[PDB]
């Protein structure tokens, strides 16, 4: 389990509306937040699936 899965959702310094997802290991799921297009942490996936082979 990398650490990366600890992080909290972070949406960036950019400008861009956009939907990632991020593993809430509170509440043990990958969920949907909002990121802007630059900045954040790692705990930050395009796809749904790479972070729950990654996390959960």
């Amino acid at each position: 389990r990398p650490s990366l899965c600890d992080l909290p959702a972070d949406s960036g310094s950019g400008t861009k509306a956009e939907k990632r997802i991020y593993y809430n290991s509170a509440r043990k799921q990958c969920l949907r937040f909002d990121y802007t297009g630059q900045g954040g942490n790692e705990n930050n996936f395009r796809r749904t699936y790479d972070c729950q082979r990654t996390c959960l």
